[PDB]
Protein backbone atom coordinates (compact mmCIF):
# COMPACT_ATOMS: atom_id res chain seq x y z
CA UNK A 1 0.00 0.00 0.00
CA UNK A 2 2.47 2.60 0.95
CA UNK A 3 5.90 1.32 -1.59
CA UNK A 4 3.88 2.19 -5.13
CA UNK A 5 2.95 5.43 -3.66
CA UNK A 6 6.13 6.64 -1.23
CA UNK A 7 8.37 5.47 -4.21
CA UNK A 8 8.74 6.18 -7.84
CA UNK A 9 10.53 3.37 -9.97
CA UNK A 10 13.01 3.79 -12.94
CA UNK A 11 15.14 1.57 -14.04
CA UNK A 12 16.35 -1.69 -13.46
CA UNK A 13 20.14 -0.66 -11.60
CA UNK A 14 21.06 -4.05 -10.67
CA UNK A 15 20.19 -7.88 -10.71
CA UNK A 16 21.47 -10.97 -9.43
CA UNK A 17 21.95 -13.24 -6.22
CA UNK A 18 21.01 -9.96 -4.45
CA UNK A 19 17.49 -9.87 -6.00
CA UNK A 20 16.57 -7.06 -8.55
CA UNK A 21 17.57 -3.34 -7.30
CA UNK A 22 15.68 -0.49 -9.22
CA UNK A 23 16.31 3.29 -9.29
CA UNK A 24 13.62 4.85 -7.75
CA UNK A 25 12.83 8.17 -5.64
CA UNK A 26 11.48 9.10 -2.65
CA UNK A 27 8.38 11.38 -3.92
CA UNK A 28 8.54 13.43 -0.32
CA UNK A 29 12.06 14.33 -0.85
CA UNK A 30 12.87 13.83 -4.19
CA UNK A 31 15.21 11.42 -2.87
CA UNK A 32 17.00 9.39 -4.45
CA UNK A 33 16.59 5.74 -3.72
CA UNK A 34 17.41 2.36 -4.56
CA UNK A 35 14.47 -0.07 -4.32
CA UNK A 36 15.43 -4.07 -3.67
CA UNK A 37 13.60 -6.58 -4.11
CA UNK A 38 14.02 -9.78 -2.64
CA UNK A 39 12.14 -12.49 -3.12
CA UNK A 40 11.70 -14.92 0.27
CA UNK A 41 12.51 -18.23 -1.29
CA UNK A 42 15.52 -16.92 -2.76
CA UNK A 43 16.30 -15.51 1.32
CA UNK A 44 19.11 -18.03 2.86
CA UNK A 45 19.52 -16.41 6.54
CA UNK A 46 16.63 -15.08 8.15
CA UNK A 47 16.30 -13.32 11.74
CA UNK A 48 14.40 -11.31 14.15
CA UNK A 49 13.82 -7.53 14.16
CA UNK A 50 13.50 -6.30 17.61
CA UNK A 51 9.94 -5.14 16.76
CA UNK A 52 9.36 -9.40 16.94
CA UNK A 53 9.28 -9.70 13.39
CA UNK A 54 10.99 -12.07 10.68
CA UNK A 55 12.88 -10.11 8.70
CA UNK A 56 15.68 -10.97 6.00
CA UNK A 57 18.75 -10.78 7.55
CA UNK A 58 20.13 -7.63 5.36
CA UNK A 59 17.08 -5.97 6.96
CA UNK A 60 18.52 -6.93 10.69
CA UNK A 61 22.05 -5.72 9.69
CA UNK A 62 21.18 -2.65 8.29
CA UNK A 63 18.89 -1.41 10.90
CA UNK A 64 21.82 -2.25 13.08
CA UNK A 65 24.00 0.05 10.86
CA UNK A 66 21.97 2.44 9.74
CA UNK A 67 21.57 4.36 12.60
CA UNK A 68 23.82 7.53 11.88
CA UNK A 69 26.53 8.50 9.14
CA UNK A 70 28.30 5.95 7.98
CA UNK A 71 30.29 4.44 5.04
CA UNK A 72 27.37 2.29 4.70
CA UNK A 73 24.52 3.05 2.46
CA UNK A 74 21.50 3.13 5.15
CA UNK A 75 18.52 1.19 5.17
CA UNK A 76 15.34 4.03 4.98
CA UNK A 77 12.90 2.05 4.77
CA UNK A 78 11.33 -1.81 4.48
CA UNK A 79 8.02 -3.26 3.00
CA UNK A 80 6.96 -7.26 3.43
CA UNK A 81 4.90 -8.13 0.19
CA UNK A 82 3.19 -11.34 -0.47
CA UNK A 83 6.27 -13.35 -1.57
CA UNK A 84 8.34 -10.62 -2.08
CA UNK A 85 11.17 -7.79 0.62
CA UNK A 86 11.49 -4.88 -0.60
CA UNK A 87 14.34 -2.93 0.61
CA UNK A 88 15.21 1.11 0.06
CA UNK A 89 18.30 2.26 0.35
CA UNK A 90 20.41 5.46 -0.50
CA UNK A 91 21.40 5.80 -3.91
CA UNK A 92 24.06 8.35 -4.13
CA UNK A 93 24.25 10.17 -7.46
CA UNK A 94 26.56 10.02 -9.46
CA UNK A 95 27.56 6.82 -8.29
CA UNK A 96 29.55 3.74 -9.31
CA UNK A 97 30.66 0.12 -8.35
CA UNK A 98 34.08 0.09 -6.95
CA UNK A 99 33.81 -2.72 -9.16
CA UNK A 100 32.86 -1.36 -12.78
CA UNK A 101 35.56 2.07 -11.70
CA UNK A 102 38.20 -0.31 -11.49
CA UNK A 103 37.43 -2.62 -14.88
CA UNK A 104 37.51 0.84 -16.45
CA UNK A 105 39.95 3.14 -14.85
CA UNK A 106 42.13 0.08 -14.61
CA UNK A 107 44.60 -0.55 -11.39
CA UNK A 108 44.67 2.21 -9.45
CA UNK A 109 47.05 5.10 -7.85
CA UNK A 110 48.35 4.35 -4.64
CA UNK A 111 46.28 7.73 -3.15
CA UNK A 112 43.16 6.96 -4.49
CA UNK A 113 43.10 3.57 -3.47
CA UNK A 114 44.25 4.80 -0.19
CA UNK A 115 41.67 7.43 0.49
CA UNK A 116 38.91 4.03 -1.28
CA UNK A 117 40.52 1.42 1.33
CA UNK A 118 40.92 3.37 4.44
CA UNK A 119 37.16 4.83 4.21
CA UNK A 120 35.92 0.92 3.50
CA UNK A 121 37.57 0.19 6.67
CA UNK A 122 35.90 3.06 8.25
CA UNK A 123 32.98 1.47 6.99
CA UNK A 124 33.68 -1.99 8.15
CA UNK A 125 34.84 -0.76 11.11
CA UNK A 126 31.43 1.05 11.95
CA UNK A 127 29.11 -2.66 10.93
CA UNK A 128 32.03 -4.01 13.25
CA UNK A 129 30.39 -1.74 16.22
CA UNK A 130 27.16 -2.04 15.59
CA UNK A 131 27.99 -5.82 15.54
CA UNK A 132 27.67 -6.67 12.18
CA UNK A 133 30.04 -8.49 9.71
CA UNK A 134 29.28 -7.90 6.11
CA UNK A 135 31.16 -10.91 4.95
CA UNK A 136 31.04 -9.99 1.33
CA UNK A 137 33.98 -7.44 0.84
CA UNK A 138 34.26 -7.18 -2.42
CA UNK A 139 34.38 -4.76 -5.37
CA UNK A 140 30.76 -4.79 -6.42
CA UNK A 141 29.72 -4.05 -2.89
CA UNK A 142 31.46 -0.83 -2.48
CA UNK A 143 29.67 2.15 -4.38
CA UNK A 144 31.45 5.06 -5.00
CA UNK A 145 29.69 8.75 -4.70
CA UNK A 146 31.76 9.97 -7.65
CA UNK A 147 30.86 14.08 -6.75
CA UNK A 148 31.97 13.63 -3.02
CA UNK A 149 34.55 10.51 -3.08
CA UNK A 150 32.67 8.69 -0.64
CA UNK A 151 32.80 4.78 -0.13
CA UNK A 152 29.50 3.18 0.91
CA UNK A 153 29.50 -0.65 1.67
CA UNK A 154 25.82 -2.58 0.31
CA UNK A 155 25.24 -5.83 0.58
CA UNK A 156 24.56 -7.15 3.48
CA UNK A 157 22.54 -10.57 2.25
CA UNK A 158 25.63 -12.82 2.85
CA UNK A 159 26.76 -11.09 6.57
CA UNK A 160 25.82 -11.64 9.74
CA UNK A 161 25.60 -10.66 13.33
CA UNK A 162 29.39 -10.37 15.22
CA UNK A 163 30.47 -13.60 17.13
CA UNK A 164 33.78 -13.96 18.71
CA UNK A 165 33.14 -17.52 17.82
CA UNK A 166 34.06 -19.33 14.11
CA UNK A 167 31.66 -19.02 11.61
CA UNK A 168 30.59 -22.59 9.50
CA UNK A 169 28.84 -20.42 7.02
CA UNK A 170 30.53 -18.46 4.03
CA UNK A 171 28.24 -17.17 0.59
CA UNK A 172 30.68 -14.81 -0.79
CA UNK A 173 32.59 -16.06 -3.70
CA UNK A 174 35.32 -18.00 -3.54
CA UNK A 175 37.96 -15.88 -4.86
CA UNK A 176 37.22 -13.81 -2.23
CA UNK A 177 36.86 -16.68 0.77
CA UNK A 178 39.91 -16.78 3.17
CA UNK A 179 42.14 -19.98 2.73
CA UNK A 180 40.66 -21.02 6.59
CA UNK A 181 37.16 -21.01 4.55
CA UNK A 182 38.80 -22.83 1.95
CA UNK A 183 40.58 -25.51 3.85
CA UNK A 184 38.17 -26.20 7.08
CA UNK A 185 35.03 -23.95 5.98
CA UNK A 186 35.52 -22.38 9.47
CA UNK A 187 36.43 -18.89 10.36
CA UNK A 188 36.15 -15.76 12.38
CA UNK A 189 34.86 -12.91 11.49
CA UNK A 190 37.78 -9.82 12.08
CA UNK A 191 40.50 -12.01 10.97
CA UNK A 192 38.51 -13.09 7.45
CA UNK A 193 37.11 -9.25 6.93
CA UNK A 194 40.80 -8.74 6.83
CA UNK A 195 41.14 -11.52 4.46
CA UNK A 196 38.91 -9.68 2.37
CA UNK A 197 40.50 -6.39 2.71
CA UNK A 198 43.77 -7.38 1.43
CA UNK A 199 41.95 -9.10 -1.47
CA UNK A 200 39.49 -5.90 -1.83
CA UNK A 201 43.57 -3.50 -1.43
CA UNK A 202 45.04 -6.07 -4.31
CA UNK A 203 42.18 -5.73 -6.50
CA UNK A 204 42.62 -1.82 -5.84
CA UNK A 205 46.08 -1.07 -6.33
CA UNK A 206 46.66 -3.73 -9.14
CA UNK A 207 43.22 -4.20 -11.31
CA UNK A 208 42.56 -7.97 -10.45
CA UNK A 209 42.12 -10.18 -7.87
CA UNK A 210 45.11 -11.68 -6.44
CA UNK A 211 43.72 -15.54 -6.65
CA UNK A 212 41.44 -17.12 -9.25
CA UNK A 213 41.51 -20.70 -7.41
CA UNK A 214 41.54 -22.40 -4.21
CA UNK A 215 45.12 -23.55 -5.01
CA UNK A 216 46.62 -19.67 -5.27
CA UNK A 217 44.39 -19.14 -2.22
CA UNK A 218 46.00 -21.86 0.19
CA UNK A 219 49.06 -20.59 -1.02
CA UNK A 220 48.65 -17.28 -0.33
CA UNK A 221 51.51 -16.05 -2.85
CA UNK A 222 50.45 -12.75 -4.15
CA UNK A 223 52.19 -11.68 -7.36
CA UNK A 224 52.01 -7.83 -8.13
CA UNK A 225 51.37 -7.15 -11.86
CA UNK A 226 51.50 -3.46 -11.43
CA UNK A 227 54.13 -0.89 -9.69
CA UNK A 228 52.84 -1.14 -6.04
CA UNK A 229 55.08 0.59 -3.32
CA UNK A 230 56.57 -1.85 -1.01
CA UNK A 231 55.05 -0.57 1.94
CA UNK A 232 50.93 -1.46 -0.12
CA UNK A 233 52.83 -4.70 -0.89
CA UNK A 234 53.17 -5.47 3.06
CA UNK A 235 49.93 -4.26 3.67
CA UNK A 236 48.23 -6.78 0.92
CA UNK A 237 50.45 -9.71 2.28
CA UNK A 238 50.06 -8.71 5.46
CA UNK A 239 45.98 -8.89 5.28
CA UNK A 240 46.45 -11.82 3.25
CA UNK A 241 48.98 -13.18 5.75
CA UNK A 242 47.80 -17.39 5.54
CA UNK A 243 47.61 -17.45 9.12
CA UNK A 244 44.25 -15.46 10.32
CA UNK A 245 46.53 -14.56 13.86
CA UNK A 246 48.80 -13.34 11.77
CA UNK A 247 46.23 -11.19 10.22
CA UNK A 248 46.46 -7.38 11.09
CA UNK A 249 43.86 -5.69 12.99
CA UNK A 250 41.69 -2.70 11.60
CA UNK A 251 43.85 -0.58 13.94
CA UNK A 252 47.22 -2.56 12.86
CA UNK A 253 45.76 -2.00 8.99
CA UNK A 254 44.85 2.09 9.40
CA UNK A 255 47.88 2.62 11.36
CA UNK A 256 49.93 0.99 8.67
CA UNK A 257 52.64 3.03 6.52
CA UNK A 258 50.60 3.05 3.92
CA UNK A 259 47.81 4.02 5.35
CA UNK A 260 49.40 7.44 6.29
CA UNK A 261 48.48 10.88 4.68
CA UNK A 262 44.54 9.73 3.26
CA UNK A 263 43.08 12.18 1.50
CA UNK A 264 39.76 13.16 2.43
CA UNK A 265 36.75 11.61 0.53
CA UNK A 266 36.60 14.84 -1.09
CA UNK A 267 40.04 16.03 -2.13
CA UNK A 268 39.84 12.59 -3.59
CA UNK A 269 37.44 13.43 -5.64
CA UNK A 270 38.93 16.26 -6.91
CA UNK A 271 41.95 14.43 -7.69
CA UNK A 272 40.79 11.84 -9.34
CA UNK A 273 37.10 11.35 -9.57
CA UNK A 274 36.55 14.56 -11.80
C1 LIG B 1 25.79 -3.15 -11.35
N1 LIG B 1 25.81 -2.17 -10.27
C2 LIG B 1 25.12 -2.69 -9.08
C3 LIG B 1 23.57 -2.49 -9.05
C4 LIG B 1 22.88 -3.07 -7.83
C5 LIG B 1 23.59 -2.59 -6.58
N2 LIG B 1 22.70 -2.17 -5.47
C6 LIG B 1 22.61 -3.06 -4.39
C7 LIG B 1 22.85 -4.44 -4.62
C8 LIG B 1 22.74 -5.23 -3.47
N3 LIG B 1 22.45 -4.73 -2.26
C9 LIG B 1 22.23 -3.41 -2.11
C10 LIG B 1 22.30 -2.51 -3.16
O1 LIG B 1 22.09 -1.19 -2.94
C11 LIG B 1 22.30 -0.35 -3.96
C12 LIG B 1 22.23 1.04 -3.77
C13 LIG B 1 22.43 1.95 -4.83
C14 LIG B 1 22.73 1.46 -6.12
C15 LIG B 1 22.82 0.08 -6.33
C16 LIG B 1 22.60 -0.77 -5.25
O2 LIG B 1 22.95 2.34 -7.14
C17 LIG B 1 24.26 2.26 -7.65
C18 LIG B 1 24.46 1.59 -9.02
O3 LIG B 1 25.57 0.74 -8.84
C19 LIG B 1 26.14 0.28 -10.05
C20 LIG B 1 25.34 -0.83 -10.68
Amino acid sequence: EPLESQYQVGPLLGSGGFGSVYSGIRVSDNLPVAIKHVEKDRISDWGELPNGTRVPMEVVLLKKVSSGFSGVIRLLDWFERPDSFVLILERPEPVQDLFDFITERGALQEELARSFFWQVLEAVRHCHNCGVLHRDIKDENILIDLNRGELKLIDFGSGALLKDTVYTDFDGTRVYSPPEWIRYHRYHGRSAAVWSLGILLYDMVCGDIPFEHDEEIIRGQVFFRQRVSSECQHLIRWCLALRPSDRPTFEEIQNHPWMQDVLLPQETAEIHLH
